[PDB]
């Protein structure tokens, strides 16, 4: 049984990226509130990691990706075959390994959660390849089923555990659009350079620059050519920066950081999740 | 939401496809043991169909394949990825299925038998993409994972509302293996042309000719080279019929046939699998 | 000047293709009314051919054809930089030749019937290469001014030089659309195998099929893939089949067929004209 | 009809490039001879622009040329079948602004130039997609065919509405040649990507000249036959042009062209906006 | 050392595909005339079929061919490293063998006639990839140093062992011309279909129609393309049956089949040879 | 005769490219001990260096290498039939160049080392392309053989006009393991970026990082890819350091420096060859 070595490999290759300690320090944070009993807590971070992984390798695959933190896509190693079975069986190891909670719900929300997160890069998907930009509000609420996804598996896992029973999904839906609006602002305006634009995906740069000059489709056509040329990347980075896509972007990641907070101070505060995202909001200005 | 219409696009057409009679008649064919109430058998039916479907999707993505039954393979019309979400989606959605059984060992089941599932198409897989023939024993163990997933699916869960305690786990193996080595016959001896050959898999009768003939690695060499020409094809099926390893894959299925019969009748018989098996056998 | 020649090979090429007995069929029979002088007559019909021609051999680059009439595409034999090249060099031999009939309003009409062209095959580009399914009035409202574009240049420079003053644009709208979504059909029902699928293009059948089965995307998606695979196409041919768009089109081309006909009578009847219009119409 | 919007998108997207500021000043200096009255000028100008700037989104595309001017070229922006129509578009607008002028040899001399300006193109693309080097007369020859396509149209028109009976063809034949060959040499020694002319596979000054200057290699035709990307095959190819003399060839017969035009400039009897223009644009060698 | 099998695989693929039967008749035909010793003679067949069988390894790669008689070529199934470095170990086993006739003048002659083919070779790759179509003549010529390379190797040899010093290159040079010109003439008019269009290469009826229609270069145009199109190809073939092309080969095939008779029975007769070039002469 | 000047263009190319100076410096070193008179010595060295080169030139074909020594590689510029025909054709006038010397011993060492040659290439193909990373024993036999071809073709000749009958043959094997090793680490340590990757083939480093962490099917992957991608070489480059593979090429090149000093001091030394082994080390 050195199959599962086999199966594995592309996964645990995946694990020397950087990506552990954000999410160590969201466990540690939210079980600030919840307390959640240390080894219900430990079956739940495995399982959270082994998820959020699963899908990573797959996201990838969905979208051509070269670069995941500085390191080659799994799949541009391995192969898509390979990965696509790997990442799924991974998929199963969580399901069997949420079992081991022994929690008549677990298996439930676990469910509901996948279900949420498959909608969320559904719809990212399907407007990107049937060539739909969608609203900032369509957007965003794709981004709440995609981020919301993990995020509420997470701690919908540890709230099975928990006596805390006030209400955390709005500071989720928050936390959920800032990691995604920051990705989206890293990727276009500092993975390999401008990867998104070669994706085809519409991300928050990208639809503002689109709504905010509708008698031009330059960045549709640009978006739809697919295109690894680093000129016609430099010239609609250039473009969105003169439309004011990058400035706007700042500002929707400045408000969703004073929500953060106002969201947090709410629940009596949380001093280690303010210093995450003190930390994760550095990246503008 | 209509949302879930888009994303269960790939699903839809995929059920187009030619394949639900034979797995309906399995389920038939098995209940004539099992005797599982008509209300959790319609649950089983449905959920054995999401996830033998889902995994289509993907082992198609996976093997490259252009069709499947006379039908375009899913992505080939609405593109790998959103295929892939839609059939891991499927995925979930027969998980979610599954709870609605109410047997606190469903779930643990569905767990084990899609984690089997994984580990045969891994293999298949791994063996194909770095260029490592199976021997036949081996090909043979990860054919059992790969068809047991799913056959032991569709039973296990069946059994966990039966008072039939008897073992057919021998049964499904030789059947998996049936199912497998007819495809692995068909689609070489009769998808479109030799597709396996174009995938650079290694099936049955290939695995035969490698092993049967090691002076030559010419075999080997057309799969690597994952073509569409159908002259190489047509070359590798002529050279396969005269190392006779489409004699040996027909004594395999006949052995199989035959073995599937008397593990049948060891279980007290059932009619209607045997016409099943009878049915299939024909194509040999 | 045998450089003449070398510019001018692509267009000589394109001229061995059937096509002619037809615009020779339609001049004659708008003759029947306009009874053009002879020496002004010959000029159009040398011009309305060297555009015709001309913006055939740009739409094969731009609808990335392989075979027109039967014949391999100019640019798949000459290369594409030689053809466009080429056709351009035609469209100013065709103006160049208009100068020669030395009617004041000669040019203006040229230079408006050659716009209103390139508006038409604008849109036509537009949706497909930006996918965006026209609806059904959108894209009557582009094969009139496609069609329009050289139908009104040869009837157009003829009136100039006739006392017909009656009003032709309805019938040449009606014959537009007719020889287009007759086309359409054609390409689809019987150039190669569907090369309109391949395009990627919005034809009637498919427009109908889009805004038809609002549900399905299947077409879009198979439209996107631009692929030369014959089972998509047939798969595709089979779903418009289903749907009911080959039906529908055959209905819209009989009603133009009739609408046609009453224009002709409209107009004083045309004997040459009808023949060509019944005999265009045995193709459904 | 938004549809001319559609249609004239792409040409739009040309008019950011540099390239209006040179044919300005042309156009004033020949006005120095020509005096056109400014409601004729206006139009000939207008005229000289739109079909100047569809001939080049054609050329690019004929060409598979990756930049203009430092921007990406239209058709990688909106693809090749959209900018085909839209550059033909324009030529038919330049058409009917013409007529605007109100000159009964205005569209006789219009259609004498674009039709010579397609003999010029028909050449260069001829020679290069059949393989055959021209000689360095035969290229001049062509040249002139290109360049004189749309000199000889700016001029010509102006020609229509002045009084001034001297010839101006000489001057620019001149000017035609050292525009190109200015061109020529600049692609390959120096906005256009890294030697874009090697990798369209274009028979050009510089090639030209080592081709015939060294007739038992045939390095430099086969270099040209790949049209390749690869960075070191250019930057070899651009080593054995400068081994063999082919830049110091192009240096003095850009030299020889300036000459001639300060020459023939002082026959029309001088001219110091164009001598302006001149001097300004030979700093480049 | 079973490196030797897998080295010589490419090799021993290529001695399934026909070509033996004639290389054989024509040992005998020369035969006839040199009455080399059998123990010297075995060794020569062995020497040219090593030599001819390794230069068509090369020759399918260099020529971008996808079958011979009928079979896959060697590099489409073992890719083509493997082939070129096959072929060349096979060259040098030729050499070694070579030396096993212990004759102080075999290896000066074997050396002068691979030199020879390969100056052949060069030019006809010359020709075709730096697109300077060849004038008869100067085609003509190389198919001398071509085919003359081996004719030359086969017979050179064994004259070192004959007491017959009567001059045989006039009669070897005919045969090279009727050899080749006969296979242009089969490719373009009966590997798979037109397979020297695909090449790009610049073959006997080709090179008439080029000369022959001066105002077209549509036949340069289309070997430019290396194209698999069949259409492209159907109208190119119809192109060079109405310029006459396969007419006027079929008349220089005439002429040589005429003064290799003249030829044969200028040295004496062979009843053999005469029933070998009457064998192959049918097929026009 | 303009033929010889197109036919050996490709040659001519490479004579540009750095690498005379090793081997003219090799040759001296040796002459050091054999002494050969000048005649035959001149034969020899442009012997060396035309069979050198028309290996360098298919190698690079088999290799699907862009660089050697800091220029494009022939079949770049010339295309690869070209470069097939130019290098085979080579290895024929280096063959002709040797009869020259008249020795009756010339071509019998010529045709061993060269067959030596093909068969240490064949086996660095066979396992790059069929995808068995060899062992380092086995890899160190096949340099041997690849290196030695050339090296005791030189040596070899030499000696067969020496009186000097010293073993040289175990230095001759250090040697050549020392320039392949020395290759396969500048070409991943410091051509362009790790060429060797692109390649696909098992150089020293690589194979040391496959079997130091047999868990692991990293690097064979990354090979599979036959990739230019820099980011994937990048990784894969740091994965060899952090597996101590470039510390084990070093140490492996330390060792065979030491024993080329011993083997040479074993002979009675040699100062010239003791400096160019010194040198040809600063590189680690
Ligand atoms: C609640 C606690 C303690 C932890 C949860 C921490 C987790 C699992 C966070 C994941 C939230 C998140 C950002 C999920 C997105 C996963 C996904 C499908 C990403 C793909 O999005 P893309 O838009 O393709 O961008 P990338 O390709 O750059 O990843
Ligand atoms: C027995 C009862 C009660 C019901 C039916 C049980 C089911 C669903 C049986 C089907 C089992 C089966 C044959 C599974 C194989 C699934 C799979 C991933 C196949 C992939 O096989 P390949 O070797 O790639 O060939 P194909 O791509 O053409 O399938
Ligand atoms: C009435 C008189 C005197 C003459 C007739 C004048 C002519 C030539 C009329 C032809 C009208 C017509 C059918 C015009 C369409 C021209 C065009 C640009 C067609 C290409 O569009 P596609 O839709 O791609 O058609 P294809 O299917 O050939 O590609
Ligand atoms: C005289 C007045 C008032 C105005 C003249 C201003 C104009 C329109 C000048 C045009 C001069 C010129 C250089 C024309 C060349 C047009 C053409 C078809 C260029 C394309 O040639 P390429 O050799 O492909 O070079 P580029 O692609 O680098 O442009
Ligand atoms: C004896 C004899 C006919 C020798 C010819 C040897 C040779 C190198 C032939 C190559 O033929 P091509 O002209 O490339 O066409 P084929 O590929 O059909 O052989
Ligand atoms: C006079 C003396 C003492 C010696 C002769 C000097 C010579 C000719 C030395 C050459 C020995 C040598 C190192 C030969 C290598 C032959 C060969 C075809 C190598 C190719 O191996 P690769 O691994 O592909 O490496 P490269 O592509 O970097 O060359
Ligand atoms: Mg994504
Ligand atoms: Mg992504
Ligand atoms: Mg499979
Ligand atoms: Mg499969
Ligand atoms: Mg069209
Ligand atoms: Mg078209
Ligand atoms: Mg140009
Ligand atoms: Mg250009
Ligand atoms: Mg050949
Ligand atoms: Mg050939
Ligand atoms: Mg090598
Ligand atoms: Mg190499």
């Amino acid at each position: 049984e050195t199959v599962q070595r086999i199966l594995l490999e592309p996964y645990k290759y995946l694990l020397q990226l950087p990506g552990k300690q954000v999410r160590t320090k969201l466990s540690q944070a939210f079980n600030h509130w919840l307390k959640v009993p240390e080894d219900k807590l430990q079956i739940i971070i495995e399982v959270t990691e082994m998820l959020h992984n699963a899908s990573l390798l797959i996201d990838d695959i969905e979208d051509n990706s070269k670069l995941r933190r500085g390191f080659p896509v799994a799949h541009s190693i391995y192969g898509i075959p390979s990965v696509i079975n790997s990442a799924n069986y991974v998929y199963f190891l969580g399901l069997e390994k949420v079992l081991t909670l022994d929690h008549p719900d677990a298996v439930k929300l676990f469910t509901r959660q996948l279900l949420e997160l498959h909608q969320g890069q559904g719809l990212d998907i399907y407007w990107r390849d049937n060539y739909t930009c969608p609203t900032e509000e369509e957007y965003k609420a794709m981004v709440l089923q995609k981020t919301g996804g993990l995020f509420g598996l997470a701690v919908g896992l540890m709230q099975l555990f928990s006596d805390y029973k006030e209400d955390l999904k709005p500071l989720l839906n928050t936390l959920g659009l800032f990691f995604q609006i920051r990705d989206d602002y890293a990727n276009l305006h500092s993975k390999s350079f401008c990867e998104d634009l070669t994706e085809g995906k519409f991300s928050f740069p990208t639809i503002h620059a689109i709504w905010s000059r509708p008698e031009s489709t330059q960045v549709q056509n640009i978006l739809r050519q697919r295109t690894e040329n680093i000129d016609i990347k430099k010239y609609c980075v250039h473009y969105l920066e003169d439309v004011g896509s990058f400035e706007y972007t700042r500002n929707t990641l400045k408000e969703l950081e004073a929500k953060a907070y106002k969201q947090i101070d709410a629940r009596g505060g949380n001093p280690e999740l303010v210093a995450l995202v003190k930390h994760l909001s550095k990246m503008f200005k």
